[PDB]
C-alpha cells in the first residue's frame, strides 16, 4: 500500500491482517462476480496499492490459473490503452510496472489500478465448471430450500452484469431431484416464471 500522511508518499507492504480480511469479505465469491468486485474494489481505493502490491493480492485472492489469465488480460488491456495515452507513462523510463511502484507517480498508480480491476472481466468464462452448475437436489433435499440454495450459489457466481432469472428458472429445473421433477410438465405460466415452480413445489410430501 502506498501511504498518505496528514504532513511524503511511502510504500509499506501488506499486513496480513489486511489481506485475511479481504479474503472473508470476498468469501465464497468467484472472480468476477459482484461481491468479489466490490471488495477488491474497496480495497484498491483504501490501500492504493502498487502494482506489485496487486500482484500480491492476486495470488491471495486467486488460484493460480486465475492469476495467470488475469496477467493475460490485464497485459492487453495495458498494450492496447498505451496507444490511447496513459497519464504518467514515460516510455523511456523503463517497464511500465516499475514505474507503477514508484509511490510518487500515483496518476500512473491510478491508472494501473483501473486497468488491473478491469481486468478482471474477462475471467469469467474461462471456468467451464463453475460449482453453482454441481448444485443438484437429493432424493431427500425440499424444493423451497433448493432454489435458494442456487440463488446464493448463482449470486456468488455470476459475473455483473448477467442474468440470473433465466439461469435460475433452468436450474430449479434441470438440477432438481427426479422426486419433485414430475410436475414440470404442467408448469405455471405467470410474469416471474420463478413463483410458478415454487408452486408446483409449495407443498411436496416426501
Amino acid at each position: 500500500p502506498v501511504m498518505h500522511p496528514h504532513g511524503p508518499p511511502s510504500h509499506r507492504p501488506w499486513q496480513m491482517k489486511d489481506l485475511q480480511a479481504i479474503k472473508q469479505e470476498v468469501s465464497q465469491a468467484a472472480p468476477g462476480s459482484p461481491q468479489f468486485m466490490q471488495t477488491i474494489r474497496l480495497a484498491v481505493q483504501q490501500f492504493d496499492p502498487t502494482a506489485k502490491d496487486l500482484q500480491d493480492l492476486l495470488q491471495y485472492l486467486c488460484s493460480s490459473l486465475v492469476a495467470s489469465l488475469h496477467h493475460q488480460q490485464l497485459d492487453s488491456l495495458i498494450s492496447e490503452a498505451e496507444t490511447r495515452g496513459i497519464t504518467g507513462y514515460n516510455p523511456l523510463a523503463g517497464p511500465l510496472r516499475v514505474q507503477a511502484n514508484n509511490p510518487q507517480q500515483q496518476g500512473l498508480r491510478r491508472e494501473y489500478q483501473q486497468l488491473w480491476l478491469t481486468a478482471f472481466a474477462a475471467l469469467p468464462g474461462s471456468a467451464k465448471d463453475p460449482s453453482w452448475a454441481s448444485i443438484l437436489q437429493g432424493l431427500e433435499e425440499p424444493y423451497h430450500t433448493f432454489v435458494e440454495r442456487l440463488n446464493v450459489a448463482l449470486d456468488n457466481g455470476l459475473p455483473e452484469g448477467t442474468p440470473k432469472d433465466p439461469i435460475l428458472r433452468s436450474l430449479a429445473y434441470s438440477n432438481a431431484n427426479k422426486e419433485c421433477q414430475k410436475l414440470l410438465q404442467a408448469r405455471g405460466h405467470t410474469n416471474s416464471p420463478l413463483g410458478d415452480m415454487l408452486r408446483a413445489c409449495q407443498a411436496w410430501t416426501p
